């Protein structure tokens, strides 16, 4: 059923990932800058920059999603995307821990997804 969904849209997912610190993008693909509505080149220089292409009602939810990767855990969240059109983009995030020697998560990774 996947690959036939697939047949009727090509996927293009959004690759991300961050330093836990979020202090920077380790990877980000095209697909963000029609979805998001904002520059892969500003997020290199800002990567908190993607919080402002999230409604702001969604940008707490992404504390608990930041929480929940710290502790260890995925996550899995929907949110409304892209201020240039007043949020009317939902997007679906998965992302993943990725952790230290000490077990401790100090990336995140995962993609997302253009649901409408």
């Amino acid at each position: 059923e996947r690959r036939v969904r697939e047949l009727t849209e090509a996927t293009n997912d959004i690759l991300w990932e961050f330093t836990a610190d979020l202090s920077e993008v380790l990877v980000i693909n095209s697909a963000y800058e029609d979805i998001w509505g904002r520059s892969v080149a500003k997020l290199r220089e800002n990567p908190h920059d993607f919080l402002n292409g999230i409604h702001p009602e969604d940008r707490e939810l992404m504390k608990d999603t930041m929480q929940s990767l710290m502790d260890g855990e995925s996550a899995d969240v929907e949110c409304r995307v892209n201020a240039t059109e007043e949020y009317q983009r939902w997007v679906w995030i998965q992302g993943e821990p990725i952790t230290n020697d000490a077990g401790e998560t100090v990336r995140v990774a995962g993609f997302a997804r253009d649901i409408t």
